[PDB]
């Protein structure tokens, strides 16, 4: 019998492997500072949820900027930065994605390059792809042989690309491969980028996260805005406060002068407000509380190092027994490698061994995340790598 | 020497909505008399913000279980507050949730909510990134209606006919043309209940008409619905129009807003229901509705929707809830019945009916914008130059004045 066909008869389906924190125990982790700021803030019945401003809690936008920057950057002095509450390290990395499609290198220029690093966290192309960004290319980083990076490779690739063509780094932490510049090879980078008018979109998901230390693993942005770059730093707060569901996070400006900072939040505000409208507020209260005071601060500090023992904790241990088992290959990259995530070397062979010969479960790339190993677990998955290293 | 220039030299400054300039003004206002008829959210009777009862009860709760923890969400939201968000739209004994036809994704308030349904119509909607198809939005309509959709890449965005300022009230022989003279497959925003700004709303047997020329034509129904329980007081009411055109068979997606019947506007709690004639469809819908998520806010925050999840499959906090609800709508109900009253004691020219015939929070009163300027320079009565009152400006305390000054502005400026 007739009938109307569905207006989506044709629409297509779409088509240690942990993804954050976890306890030796093998659980999440609720940061200690933030379940007691949680309480303080359940119990002021002063609070109301009224909307807050389309760029978010302004308190929250200085105290994210000043953390990526540091207090005594030049540009905060000169106000010459700005900040944009965003839906997590995602939405930051989105609306800047949108505003440089409108606004920058000419109106409308969707022609732009956009560089990522081979390989690169996937949502990156995802993202500038969505805003409009016709051409995505990438630069070599991963050297799959020498198992480090490539900087001869990734120099060559800065070198031959278009003036004004845009970068997307990873502050430190890279993911997924767990593999940074160190400072000389950021200076010659920077020393590139500043030459050929190539315009840095940092990413900083995991800021503190990496070494333990929140000085250090801002230093790379810092360079560059006292090299005197203009620049975009897209911040997440879900790792380095485990507030991965609240969805916090801010994307910082860095312009020449302080006019400019208030055209461009005067653009983004309208790109915000057709996306989500305005920005939600729990997550951005607890960060801003725990930034503005001194005590929580140091607290905060405290917890974020301890993650980031833990993790260097497995790290050595991981390397050492790998080593000490007299397993073929160099290993030093294991340490050498800073955050979550490290890039074993295997080959997606090996990775076959692992999950289907003694039941370890990592992606084809060879990713393990560090937080998946326990003191209970070291010893068993070190002989199954140098089991796979060796069948 | 020289300084090369600012990649940012060009970028203009964006200009600004009235709206911010008028409440500016308001609070640069020395008045003791003044009023802010401007304002956009719920207010009590002293003129506060009003945090639910129920919200507040349940945000105890939440503080105080130490089982839940910060752990990304999946893509598509909450599961809990998903499927309770649909129902409370649709009704527990929707034919469509029984057929397990319906899908939900949780969002960034009802804007977010619009913003990804929108971008899957531009994508896999009446063809394959079809961004011709027309997208029909009222006249007036909420300002946030045009850009959303535009910055979804869709290019003729349309009016229909809806306010009538002779009538003060629904040009329906307007609508039914525009809607008539349509083609096929286009879209239309339709607001559910309490129509902002205007607050005039369709009849159930308007609507009828509505739902059979949209049916005869293959037009799409993308529901609006962020006043339900609000508007009324009563949700199974304010939910008539899109349950009727479900009962009808109609394929829709319904933007649902949780920030006013939940007073819970900062914590971005949205949901996008969508209603399909099979459920196979769902899981592939569903599935493009995750990719575009990804690549926006990547999964969505917990904090509101844990409230809202809570408080709606419980039913002791259910029953308090509706409570709430009810308070408020009746504030408002009382408010339009005061101020027309005064108007009428007064004399006032003209029909003053539109004022409790309306329904909702704002008002289109019908002053002139002369008689809006006069309000706000002489009266230090603050509303936009559109006649737009939100009834949660008035207070017992305050509706002498402004009825007394509207009866000014009407008789003097002409």
């Amino acid at each position: 019998g007739m009938a109307p066909p569905s207006v989506f008869a044709e629409v297509p389906q779409a088509q240690l492997g942990v993804g954050a924190y976890r306890t030796d125990d093998c659980q999440p982790w609720v940061l200690p500072v933030v379940r007691k700021v949680e309480q303080r803030i359940a119990n002021n019945s002063s609070l109301n949820h009224e909307y807050l401003p389309i760029l978010g809690l302004a308190e929250f936008r200085t105290c994210a900027s000043r953390l990526a920057l540091g207090d005594d950057s030049p540009a905060l002095q000169e106000k010459r930065v700005g900040g944009v509450q965003s839906l997590g390290g995602t939405g930051a990395l989105r609306i800047g994605a949108e505003f440089l499609a409108r606004w920058y290198n000419g109106t409308n220029n969707k022609d732009t390059p956009v560089y990522v690093s081979s390989p690169t966290w996937e949502n990156h192309n995802g993202v500038f792809t969505t805003a409009g960004f016709k051409d995505i290319r990438s630069y070599r980083y991963w050297d799959t042989e020498k198992r480090g990076l490539d900087l001869q490779g990734f120099l060559s690739d800065l070198e031959n690309a278009p003036e004004f063509s845009i970068f997307v780094l990873h502050a430190c932490a890279h993911n997924p491969t767990g593999t940074d510049p160190t400072p000389e090879q950021w200076k010659q980078i920077a020393s590139v980028m500043k030459r050929r008018f190539l315009f840095p979109f940092f990413d900083s998901a995991y800021q503190g996260f990496a070494s333990g230390n929140l000085e250090k693993d801002a230093w790379a942005i810092r360079y560059f805005v006292s090299e005197g770059f203009e620049l975009f730093c897209a911040q997440s707060f879900s790792k380095n406060f485990g507030l991965y569901n609240e969805r916090v996070g801010n994307l910082t400006v860095v312009a020449k002068e302080p006019d400019s900072i208030l055209r461009v939040l005067s653009q983004m505000q309208k790109i915000v407000r057709v996306t989500w409208s305005n920005p939600p507020a729990q997550g951005a209260r607890i960060v801003a509380r725990t930034l503005s005071d001194p005590e929580l601060f140091h607290e905060w500090t405290g917890n974020v190092k301890t993650m980031a023992d833990r993790i260097l904790s497995m790290r050595s241990e991981l390397r050492a027994r790998l080593e000490a088992l007299k397993t073929p290959g160099t290993w030093n990259h294991i340490t050498d490698q800073i955050g979550m995530f490290s890039f074993t070397g295997l080959n997606p062979k090996q990775v076959e061994y692992l999950i289907n010969q003694k039941h370890i479960y990592l992606l084809p790339s060879g990713r393990i995340n560090m937080c998946g190993l326990t003191t209970k677990n070291l010893d068993y998955v070190a002989t199954s790598i140098h089991e796979a290293v060796t069948k």
